[PDB]
């Protein structure tokens, strides 16, 4: 039978499931290490993949990539878990290799991939401490271009006074998404900073594995997905916004929880920001 996991619950999208809502029509980039299509909870309609020593993106030999996917996209059925918008068209963008590792160019190129194939929300569940000219301008062309782009806040944790947001969601064109537990406390893994915008939860995410598989994993990179399914779904009743309404809506209808610091504007709510 089918289960849903917290997290989908805690943002409170079943709501929108009810009322027809769950992101038919919009698509959405698992921009990670490929998304493997053989899982029966797992419907992928596209996609590419920028590794060189791995052409097939509909191939995830980490686990990482079918794992985002599926707290986005997981189908509402009788078997596993259930997505944040679960009726999405999920695109695997492999960027990211076997070692869950990859370069710039292939990140980069598999942002321009979504920006040409017309992507409405690209979904980063990777980053770095270092940024570049032709990251920051990949992503800011996304969003030119009216694409909602979600990206993990990281996993450094606090460091004195300083940011540990990494890139590129410490870029003022990307949502960076931080962590939550089910209690609603930060995770201390999660990356703190002026560039953190919303939590979504990320401690014991259970989601989809390589293989017919359901498996848990913490972090910022789970919390990510929530976000960026989240944005879907408010695209699929209001199909009309610009990706600016689809993120000031997601920003300013949060559940506030502490310091900005540490969580941003707080958990975000999507049935409240679908309005
Ligand atoms: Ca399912």
């Amino acid at each position: 039978a089918q289960s849903v996991p917290y997290g989908v619950s805690q943002i409170k999208a079943p709501a929108l499931h009810s009322q027809g809502y769950t992101g038919s029509n919009v698509k959405v980039a698992v921009i990670d290490s490929g998304i493997d299509s053989s899982h029966p909870d797992l419907k992928v309609a596209g996609g590419a993949s920028f590794v060189p020593s791995e052409t097939n993106p509909f191939q995830d030999n980490n686990s990482h990539g079918t794992h985002v996917a599926g707290t986005v996209a997981a189908l509402d059925n009788s078997i596993g878990v259930l997505g944040v918008a679960p009726s999405a068209s999920l695109y695997a963008v492999k960027v990211l290799g076997a070692d869950g590792s990859g370069q710039y160019s292939w990140i980069i190129n598999g942002i321009e991939w979504a920006i040409a194939n017309n992507m409405d929300v690209i979904n980063m569940s990777l980053g770095g401490p270092s940024g570049s000219a032709a990251l920051k301008a990949a992503v800011d062309k996304a969003v030119a271009s009216g694409v909602v782009v979600v990206a993990a806040a990281g996993n450094e944790g606090t460091s004195g006074s300083s940011s540990t947001v990494g890139y590129p969601a410490k870029y003022p064109s990307v949502i960076a998404v931080g962590a939550v537990d089910s209690s609603n406390q930060r995770a201390s893994f999660s990356s703190v900073g002026p560039e953190l915008d919303v939590m979504a939860p990320g401690v014991s995410i259970c989601s989809t594995l390589p293989g017919n598989k359901y498996g848990a994993y913490s972090g910022t990179s789970m919390a990510s997905p929530h976000v960026a399914g989240a944005a879907a779904l408010i695209l699929s009743k209001h199909p009309n916004w610009t990706n600016t309404q689809v993120r000031s809506s997601l920003e300013n209808t949060t559940t506030k929880l502490g310091d900005s610091f540490y969580y941003g504007k707080g958990l975000i709510n999507v049935q409240a920001a679908a309005q």
